[PDB]
């Protein structure tokens, strides 16, 4: 329909940068310092009425056109100019490509009667300078109109007319032509020859395309005859451009934003034409176009006053969510004349089809002041805050092109290099001055560190700025012309110490928000303590810039500057400074975290303690729990409110049994107090669901000390009721070396661990080798399959010991301990077959309890048991069991999985409310068939389930954790009402015997955690399900990962797609989501 702003952003016009953040490795490059004192090739002779630039990329080149009168607009001569450049950065000296053209003695006007024109030049204006036409040739293109005094309008249109010449492979030019006459003039009476005459056949054509071509013609509009035929809308919107939506549409922008829309190429306009709702924007021009992510941008002056220069990010073309800066500086104006104002301006990039620069980057050309010449270039894809902390090392880049870290702005006469290790800042000139910015995560506790050298300390100086979004400095730290080193305190600053030329300087800075102060280190010395002269409240860019800053212009200064300055064209003495290794770090609690910040999800604890009370307090209260939360859990965020919502609550719910004892840490199942709990009212039989969740939290002390306190908590050795519930705990301690990467926590729990495997060896073997256990020792009491005081080989027990065995070989693998990788290598061989010979029930096509007779002829729950821990071949026979999933008959059910089978005669036929495992879903089991489910889908070829039927049932174990209308984990539910079995009695609250988040970031997200260094991810989140998901600040192998998925770009502004960042870089990349590896990034 039509371009529109929708941010919340504003620009601030008592700030020259409006108090807009700029985006990241912004390069503000000037190509054109006037000088009239001291003309030259490179300044075009001394004029500096210098403005209105065009931009196009041809051969691996840039070519940038600007006009030029020698002081003032509208009063001749006036020429345009053109400039090249392979990199962007060093460009060659203007060229006359334009030159003065003769307005024809005894010119008039119907406005000016009694006037007439002798020896006149004509004014030049042109919207559009450049095509690139389909024979690969570069055409120019300029417009002569006519000025008989200041005040006159040589767009009026009744002007001369539009010249154009092509631009050679060489460098060399062609001859110059007339493509358009103004009404009066033709060949007889002008100083060029018709495009049609030239013999370059191919030439013409060119031309002809640029008449023929619409779009061109539309910007046209304000130099030619008034009602032109040729142009497509004729009233006088003015600075058109234009780009093609991503449904083939073309939308258009004007002065003042002016939109509309054309479904045919650009012959037609949508009526009524209108600013587009929510800009900013006046005179001086706005620019669109696609970028080469896909996605879009507008650059233009948010403000009545031509400054600052910004940035609007959109996903569609029409729809713009931000504002930040480009360009904020203002050199002031050292030469008047007229209708010159303050300000970067007129900002024009290249039109469709005229180019894409190499890198991919966005390039603007603008004026300052109508009197100096830059061009700015933002990467893409375009980026608003820092994804990582500073570690720059600068002898790693050839030239500052590669510094797409630093925000460079870079005059003539204050450049930017690179001197290998050492970013270089000069300044000799007295009007401006040489800035770096570095944007870094917005922190609240900062470290910053880098190595600082003068080459003089008589002359020039240098500021250090550290600030906030809105461009607060909250210090500075100053190197002053008469040889000191100091900070701003208030009004008063602080002597730190003198300073020396040609001396490195190791220079620490360590900034607090909370203790609102900062120390400064030199050669590790403390040499000033200061508070802020400014509060903050947090820290997110470091600005070292060769001047103070610049009070005027201000939004009372007057439009018009009649004076030249004192000195115009004169130079201070030349200071340098350089930085090197600049490092920066934060103490912040979610530092660590790339993208999401804490911050945004605090607000879910909040909610959980306030929407009911707190019944039972155990290591970490309600009141310390959103502190706890933010130092230990990985942070998720989707689209879908129920998801999130749960991945906070279950991390809220787990820390509660956290439980402090006199042997360290340990874990609890129930909160109340069980009659048949251990020590401190532990309890076995989930400590695979604890050891697999818990294994995410960050700070290891906990899950440390809850392992410890079981296997050595009891006089040194193992708690006494590890006897009365089956375990696969060896699978799980080593399932958390698999996230952690601590090998001796793991090898030190071995001897533990093997105590265990063979006192279940001993114990719990039938005489054919299969392990039994009791219905009630699984945990799983009045089970179908069954066994109360029984010993029926059941498909638990028998996989947790293969896993178990498994484990156990690896950790003799790294032990060194090739007799004991054998040893339970065989002991794991051995189990996998017994499950696939003896349990699976060939009738039913399940693995199933195998009673004392024969099987127990029922599918239940713990028949996928044996993929929980990777048991069966890849076999087509066994994808079978997974059918009923999705069988109403089988497991699937209103409310997630069942226990067992629903077909069955005897489902749920031993009453209720007294925890039964004969078809009530069960958090317990549910988990461990989602994990299963997942190793199945991730391990196996398999064709059975979709990614659809996954996500399915984890948004059924959603919905199904709620109560009364809020969050819940109870013990038991019923799988057609959703009711909790036990209702509101105390002892189902928060209930810890299953897993969720584990699920959600191995499952879900799909991070599959592995041995090696490679990091593997799978979501099995289905194509277009969610616009955007994102997990982040994850310990895994004691490096930081984030995992994401952008389908637009414009969540979190770092590409489109899924994405792996490890401590903030990117590692990996994925135009959809499927499997994505990244092999040795650890
Ligand atoms: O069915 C739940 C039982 O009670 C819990 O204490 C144990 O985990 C399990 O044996
Ligand atoms: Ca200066
Ligand atoms: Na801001």
């Amino acid at each position: 329909d039509r371009i529109h702003y929708t941010g919340k952003e504003l620009s601030n016009p008592t700030y020259h940068d409006g108090q807009l953040s700029p985006v990241v490795g912004v390069h503000n490059i000037q190509l054109v310092r006037a000088n009239r004192e001291h003309p030259e090739a490179s300044n075009g002779n001394g004029w500096t009425y210098n403005h209105q630039p065009m931009l196009a990329y041809w051969n691996g080149q840039f070519y940038y056109q600007y006009l030029a009168d020698p002081s003032d607009e509208h009063v001749p001569p006036s020429q345009t100019f053109l400039m090249t450049s392979k990199d962007g950065y060093q460009w060659t000296n203007p060229e006359i490509v334009f030159p003065p053209y003769k307005v024809p003695d005894g010119y008039t006007k119907e406005s000016r009667p009694g006037m007439q024109a002798k020896d006149l030049i004509a004014i030049m204006h042109q919207r559009v300078g450049f095509y690139v036409s389909k024979s690969g040739r570069l055409i120019t293109m300029g417009n002569y109109g006519v000025a008989l005094d200041k005040k006159d309008d040589p767009n009026d249109g009744n002007g001369i007319g539009r010249v154009v010449r092509e631009i050679k492979k060489d460098g060399s030019f062609g001859p110059i032509y007339f493509i358009y006459y103004n009404h009066g003039f033709n060949e007889k009476n002008t100083d060029y020859p018709y495009f049609k005459k030239s013999k370059d056949r191919e030439f013409v054509k060119a031309c002809q395309e640029i008449l023929d071509n619409p779009l061109y013609m539309m910007q046209w509009v304000e130099e030619a005859d008034r009602e032109d035929p040729i142009i497509p809308l004729k009233k006088g919107y003015k600075a058109f451009n234009c780009y093609t939506l991503p449904d083939g549409r073309i939308a258009s922008l004007w002065k003042h934003a002016l939109t509309s829309i054309s479904e045919d190429g650009g012959h037609t306009w949508a009526e009524p034409v209108l600013r587009a709702k929510g800009f900013v924007n006046s005179n001086a021009k706005i620019w669109g176009q696609r970028l080469s992510d896909g996605t879009y941008a507008t650059v233009y002056n948010p403000s009545e006053f031509r400054w600052p220069l910004a940035i609007s990010l959109s996903k569609d073309g029409l729809e713009y969510t931000t504002l930040n800066l480009v360009h904020g500086e203002i050199t002031p104006m050292r030469y008047g004349g007229n209708y010159k104002s303050y300000g970067p301006q007129y900002p024009r990039g290249i039109q469709e089809g005229n180019g894409v620069p190499a890198d991919g980057d966005l390039w603007v050309s603008y004026s300052v002041n109508k009197e100096d010449m830059w061009i700015s270039r933002i990467p893409v894809p375009v980026q608003i805050n820092a994804s990582a902390h500073a570690d720059d090392d600068f002898s790693k880049s050839g030239s500052i092109a590669e510094l797409t870290n630093w925000n460079i702005y870079s005059p003539v006469w204050a450049p930017v290099s690179l001197e290998g290790e050492w970013l270089k800042l000069q300044d000799k000139d007295p009007f401006d001055y040489a800035k770096v910015e570095r944007k870094i995560p917005a922190s609240k506790e900062l470290k910053v560190s880098f190595d600082l050298s003068a080459g003089q300390n008589d002359k020039g100086i240098l500021q250090i700025d550290f600030l906030d979004e809105n461009s607060i400095a909250c210090s500075r730290l100053e190197l002053t012309p008469d040889g000191i080193f100091r900070m701003k305190g208030g009004s008063r600053f602080a002597n730190m110490m003198n300073y020396e030329a040609g001396k490195t300087y190791h220079v620490e800075a360590v900034l607090s928000t909370a203790d609102r102060n900062i120390q400064v280190y030199v050669d590790g010395k403390r040499v000033g303590l200061r508070m802020f002269y400014a509060p903050v409240a947090t820290i997110e860019r470091i600005v070292f810039r060769t001047g103070e800053m610049r009070t005027f212009p201000t939004v009372d200064t007057p439009a018009d500057q009649t004076y030249d300055l004192p000195d115009a064209g004169g130079q201070e003495p030349l200071a340098e400074y350089r930085i090197a290794n600049v490092k920066t770090s934060s103490t912040d609690k979610d530092a660590s975290s790339a993208f999401l910040k804490y911050a945004d999800f605090s607000h879910y604890a909040e909610s959980f303690n306030g929407m009911e009370d707190e019944n039972i307090v155990q290591a970490i209260p309600n009141a310390k729990a959103s502190e706890w939360m933010e130092e230990n859990i990985p942070l998720f965020e989707c689209p879908q409110r129920n998801f999130e919502e749960m991945y906070y609550y279950r991390w809220w719910s787990l820390r509660k049994h956290i439980k402090e004892t006199p042997v360290g840490y340990g874990m609890t199942e129930f909160l109340v107090q069980r009659s048949y709990s251990d020590k401190y009212n532990l309890i076995a039989c989930a400590i695979g669901h604890h050891i697999y969740e818990s294994r995410w939290l960050r700070d290891p002390k906990y899950l440390d000390q809850i392992i410890h306190t079981w296997y050595r908590g009891n006089d040194g050795g193992p708690m006494k009721k590890m006897d009365k519930f089956s375990s696969w705990n060896a699978d799980a301690v080593l399932a958390r070396y698999m996230v952690d990467g601590d090998k001796d926590f793991m090898l030190d729990m071995t001897k533990d661990l093997e105590t265990e495997y063979q006192r279940w060896e001993r114990t719990n073997r039938l005489k054919n080798g299969l392990y039994w256990q009791g219905d009630v020792q699984d945990g799983m009491e009045e089970s179908i399959s069954g066994g109360r005081n029984k010993k029926y080989a059941r498909p638990t027990i028998n996989s947790y010991m293969y896993g178990n065995a498994k484990a156990l070989s690896i950790m003799g693998i790294l032990s060194g301990d090739e007799g004991m990788a054998m040893r339970y290598g065989m002991r794991a061989d051995t189990l996998k077959s017994l499950v696939e010979n003896d349990l699976w029930n060939t009738r039913h096509q399940f693995f199933e309890t195998m009673r004392t007779d024969s099987s127990a002829n029922v599918r239940e729950a713990i028949g996928y048991i044996p993929w929980y821990f990777n048991l069966p071949d890849t076999t087509k026979k066994y994808e079978v069991a997974w059918k009923e999933i999705m069988d109403e008959k089988g497991f699937s059910a209103p409310y997630g999985l069942t226990t067992a089978e629903r077909r069955h005669p005897e489902f749920r036929t031993r009453g209720v409310g007294k925890c039964e495992w004969d078809g009530a879903i069960w958090p317990f089991a549910s988990a461990q068939t989602l994990t299963a489910m997942a190793n199945f889908m991730n391990n196996y070829p398999q064709t059975v389930l979709s990614d659809s039927v996954y996500f399915r049932q984890m948004e059924l174990y959603v919905e199904s954790q709620y109560h009364r209308g809020r969050p819940y984990i109870g013990e038991y539910l019923d799988e057609v009402t959703g009711y909790w079995l036990k209702g509101d009695q105390e002892r189902s609250r928060y209930y810890n015997h299953s897993t969720f988040n584990d699920l959600m970031i191995t499952g879900l997200i799909g991070l599959r955690p592995r041995l090696d260094d490679t990091i593997e991810i799978n979501p099995l989140i289905p194509a277009d399900k969610w616009d955007w998901f994102c997990l982040d600040n994850v310990l895994y192998h004691g490096h930081n990962l984030t995992i994401l998925w952008d389908k637009n770009g414009d969540r979190y502004h770092c590409g489109k797609g899924l994405r792996i960042f490890v401590n903030g870089k990117e590692a990996g990349h994925a135009d959809t989501l499927t499997r994505l590896v990244c092999e040795n990034a650890l």
